[PDB]
């Protein structure tokens, strides 16, 4: 029950409203999602960035990874259509923090993942704000664990961003998800993601390609 | 109901069509403020491009957002009718040429407003001015007459759209709807009202696929 909203092809909005540092920005990504491969197709684009796009990449739907015996494991399906309410507190080392509350639901044919973010305390010119960061992405495990207390899923993991002179900038992540309606075991999510762009686009904007597999 | 449009609320819409056999989908997305009456949309087909002019399209693809002066706030159908929401049905008969057949259930999904349409066009005439595009890309003003429908405790319409034609006529569009409620509707039914609707259509510089963007102000009165 909320495996069958994922049989094929679904289309996906995302909405993001954000300020780091005051300057307020907005974000919307459109395209589609294939639960059953694993597969995501998005493209992102800034309609209002003073912070480089792969800071805001692990926060822009993680009810597509691809789970093989493993189906009820699924808190992210299995709270679908309903939907879940995603959390994160995203610490970037020797700079600033970014929260997150995000609420992601079923609504008609279209799958919707609606994003608040605020950032605060970052460093001018370090990397984020400096803008020092490649438009790149590498591949991560994010621990998924159970949670009684609220009767959903807390998430740990830190993300390796590569940096332009060939250093690395850490990001610690502290997740927690609750459904909005109506538990499985420890368990990780493999992600694989391209950043890339497209050629007549003179917006600000992403293009990017996921594989998630459980 | 009406503190759900204190401010700006983001809008989404989901339009499944075909006409004449010609399939389609557009998704809208935007936001909107009762408060002033207004709405920002950036429409787009993701089926590839649209059998038929985006003109005609426009009366279909959430009247919620219309201003209505405080004296009149029980007497907006729209608004009261949320969070629950409301069917919107409509019979479009276009002078010369085919008719539209809408369903829509406008409603809340979270802090979002969403307009759920299936549209059905049939008997239109190969080269007419719609399927065969002579229409201009923009839109005109138009009054739409509400009534009370004290049968299914709602709310009757009746309009003309005049559509421009690229050439420098005009294309007429009769307009034939009814509004029921998803749950309990208004405290009241409204008297009979008119709103004024004003619509801008344009372009996104840098947008290579179908797209429309829509500027829109209505007030009631
Ligand atoms: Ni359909």
């Amino acid at each position: 029950k909320g495996e069958e909203l994922f049989t094929g092809v679904v289309p996906i909005l995302i909405e993001l409203d954000g300020d780091v540092n005051g300057h307020k920005f907005f974000v919307r990504g459109e395209g589609e999602g294939d639960a059953t491969i694993g597969k995501l197709s998005l493209k992102f684009i800034a309609t209002t960035l003073p912070v480089p796009w792969p800071t805001l990449v692990t926060t822009l739907v993680q009810a597509f990874s691809r789970y093989p015996h493993m189906k009820r494991h699924d808190f992210f399906k299995s709270a679908m259509p309903e939907g879940y309410v995603q959390e994160r507190t995203i610490y970037f080392k020797d700079d600033g923090t970014y929260k997150t509350r995000a609420e992601v639901k079923f609504c008609g044919d279209h799958l919707v993942n609606r994003i608040e973010l605020k950032g605060i305390d970052f460093k001018e010119d370090g990397n984020i704000l400096g803008h020092k960061l490649e438009y790149n992405f590498n591949s991560h495990k994010v621990y998924i664990t159970a949670d009684k207390q609220n009767n959903g899923i807390k998430a740990n993991f830190t993300i390796r961003h590569n940096v332009e002179d060939g250093s690395v900038q850490l990001a610690d992540h502290y997740q927690q998800n609750t459904p909005i309606g109506d538990l499985p075991d420890d368990h990780y999510l493999s992600t694989q993601t391209i950043l890339s762009k497209d050629l007549n686009e003179k917006r600000d904007h992403m293009v990017l390609l996921e594989y998630v597999t459980a």
